[PDB]
């Protein structure tokens, strides 16, 4: 079943009603996935839910910047992250009841004023969210609206999922590949068999394909899987101790030990996009 309200869209699995995903139009922002019951992405206690600032946690979307720019023109112009998290999505609609499907829809008529002010390139976004029985997937499809000029962008999904203990947790299948560490300002290849924890980390991993599922580990059982497809890049993000402290809507302090971000996504470059044409890819989430 699908349910809309005015700030949000909940989607029920027909098989069992207990797996579900609720989306807040601001931001077309998955916030909650149950399993059966079991959250599993991590969410702030302190979370805005209100379209006041972009939500702490879910599923946040990342476009058409990832980070914070300094040399290009126009997207030197944004706040780090881009302008889809702080803008309201339009819901078009459901696509399917078994499996559950919704689309959202983007386009700079719509988005955050300011935002769109200081980056008015034509672009259409529309991401569709499908609940499986035993998955999670959110896909998105760019188009360039222009004409005459090309689209230059990078696409991020900004996954928090919820775990028990991050200093007790790995992440395998990144073993021998090149990061780019954000923290150290430096690329290296990462020797290591599984990733483990016990600081501050910003790391984005390069040229991981589709064929290359990431697990995260929790007391020797897989509790999450992440695939991808298009999205040649994954950034794997915990804020620790002194991080978390300074993100004022993060709550509680100690959340940091709730959660890792592993987020799929096309930053190392941008994509150009010629006029008309489209690009897509999806993150697809399961145990
Ligand atoms: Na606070």
């Amino acid at each position: 079943p699908i349910k809309e309200t005015d700030k949000e869209v909940v989607l029920t699995h027909p098989a069992d009603e207990t797996t579900s995903v609720h989306i807040l139009k601001y931001g077309a922002t998955v916030y909650s996935w149950k399993l059966k019951s079991e959250e599993q992405l991590w969410l702030s206690t302190a979370a805005k839910l209100d379209g006041s600032k972009p939500v702490r946690g879910g599923i946040p979307l990342v476009f058409p910047v990832f980070g914070k720019n300094s040399t290009d023109e126009h997207l030197s112009k944004l706040p780090q992250h881009g302008l889809a998290r702080n803008s309201t999505w339009e819901f078009l609609g459901q696509t399917k009841e078994n499996p559950p499907t919704v689309q959202f829809g983007l386009k700079p008529e719509i988005a955050n004023p300011e935002l769109t002010k200081l980056w008015p390139m034509d672009y259409l976004l529309i991401l569709t969210v499908e609940l499986g029985s035993d998955y999670l997937k959110t896909a998105i499809e760019v188009e360039n609206t222009s004409s005459s000029k090309e689209l230059k962008f990078n696409w991020l999904f900004h996954t928090y999922f919820r775990i028990e203990d991050i200093e007790g947790t790995m992440v395998s299948n990144l073993a021998g590949m090149k990061l780019y560490d954000q923290l150290l300002k430096e690329s290296y290849v990462d020797k290591h068999p599984v990733v483990t924890f016990n600081q501050e980390t910003d790391v984005i991993y390069q040229n991981v394909s589709a064929e290359r599922a990431i697990q995260i580990v929790d007391k020797g059982v897989q509790i999450h899987t992440l695939k991808r497809y298009n999205l040649p890049d994954t950034v794997v993000w915990n804020p620790w101790i002194e991080k978390s402290q300074g993100m004022a809507d993060f709550e509680p302090k100690t959340g940091y030990q709730q959660m890792i971000c592993i987020e799929p996504g096309h930053v190392h470059d941008f994509i150009s996009l010629a006029p008309g044409k489209k690009w897509n890819a999806y993150q697809l989430l399961c145990k």
